[PDB]
């Protein structure tokens, strides 16, 4: 499912991103329009061999299970695919645990380099929230 980007919004205040761990809805948008251009199905495979998935782009060397990341750990007890469903409860559920892990939104590297410290709010400008 490619998202709205309101739409996004409107699923992640759902869910109870907007400022978790302090990050306003915004960023978390933010990170989604750079990680995923806010598609549900999006993969990328990693330099690691590891590869990331779904919205936020979610990686399997720590947080999930895709059966082909040697030595990986499956901290957020999912499949890998689970985080590529038009539902994004299990992606959401997944990021509060990473962005609980120590550094913050820095975990997701797109957010560091293009949206930390810019005028995320301008993600949620016109949606009705
Ligand atoms: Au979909
Ligand atoms: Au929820
Ligand atoms: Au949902």
């Amino acid at each position: 499912k490619v998202f709205g980007r309101c739409e996004l919004a409107a699923a992640m205040k759902r869910h109870g991103l907007d400022n978790y761990r302090g990050y306003s809805l915004g960023n978390w948008v933010c990170a989604a329009k750079f990680e995923s251009n806010f598609n549900t199905q999006a993969t990328n495979r990693n330099t690691d061999g590891s590869t990331d998935y779904g919205i936020l782009q979610i990686n399997s060397r720590w947080w999930c299970n895709d059966g082909r990341t040697p030595g990986s750990r499956n901290l957020c007890n999912i499949p890998c695919s689970a985080l590529l469903s038009s539902d994004i409860t299990a992606s959401v559920n997944c990021a509060k645990k990473i962005v609980s892990d120590g550094n913050g939104m820095n975990a997701w590297v797109a957010w560091r380099n293009r949206c930390k410290g810019t005028d995320v709010q301008a993600w949620i400008r016109g949606c009705r929230l």
